């Protein structure tokens, strides 16, 4: 099915996905000098406190760190956001090289990887329903360069010798989220959508200024994941990501 490779890539996607080519796509470039402060932006609020992970699942093109979503446990509001949107996963996309990996870019510069924090509007009652609608969810992306080890990584990192191929998962309870998280909260934000498929036009997208640094060990064991499942010719999991997209008729607003 779709992919990231050069057959089943993302300039492929346009084929089974039609909206690949809408009017509000994501990833775009965050062209910095055209982004504009926003003075009625509210102040960003993460809460991570009570989050509670479940697993972790190889999925054949990311990772997905799981959460469980029954409860109001881990919300996201302010900023841009209207009410209460609930965290249910977070997932990664990176490069082969550490030039290359992220999905926004800022100012054309793309870093190692981006890590994505995906939210759900509760007011829609599940993610199913919430992503049939164009305010349902709201992600927020960080950016990971190479430098010092992320110790609240390195849970992450360790677990991903025992989910290497498609569709395996394990356990993985007491994740804490906030482990992740870059020290300023300043953000870009504008409209978009899913950045893999059915890229479905629904997100407000939170992208942190900050970048929080990983090591370079801790990027290679993410290169060691495969793309195929268990007992299938080795492709490693590298370059999921889909380039920046048309801006079109949108903007993107800073909170600093
Ligand atoms: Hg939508
Ligand atoms: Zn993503």
């Amino acid at each position: 099915h779709w992919g990231y490779g050069k057959h089943n890539g993302p300039e492929h996607w346009h084929k089974d996905f039609p909206i690949a080519k809408g009017e509000r796509q994501s990833p775009v470039d965050i062209d910095t000098h055209t982004a504009k402060y926003d003075p009625s932006l509210k102040p960003l609020s993460v809460s991570y406190d009570q989050a509670t992970s479940l697993r972790i699942l190889n999925n054949g093109h990311a990772f997905n760190v799981e959460f469980d979503d029954s409860q109001d446990k881990a919300v996201l509001k302010g900023g841009p956001l209207d009410g209460t949107y609930r965290l249910i996963q977070f997932h990664f996309h990176w490069g082969s090289l550490d030039g290359q990996g992220s999905e926004h870019t800022v100012d054309k510069k793309k870093y190692a990887a981006e890590l994505h924090l995906v939210h759900w509007n509760t007011k829609y009652g599940d993610f199913g329903k919430a992503v049939q609608q164009p305010d349902g969810l709201a992600v927020l992306g960080i950016f990971l360069k190479v430098g010092s080890a992320k110790p609240g990584l390195q849970k992450v990192v360790d677990v991903l010798d025992s989910i290497k191929t498609k569709g395996k998962s394990a356990d993985f309870t007491n994740f804490d989220p906030r482990g992740l998280l870059p020290e300023s909260l300043d953000y870009w934000t504008y409209p978009g959508s899913l950045t893999t498929p059915p890229l479905l036009e629904c997100v407000t997208w939170i992208v942190l200024k900050e970048p929080i640094s990983v090591s370079s060990e801790q990027v290679l064991k993410f290169r060691k994941l495969n793309f195929n499942g268990e007992g299938e010719p080795e492709e490693l999991m590298v370059d999921n990501w889909r380039p920046a997209q048309p801006l079109k008729n949108r903007q993107i607003k800073a909170s600093f």
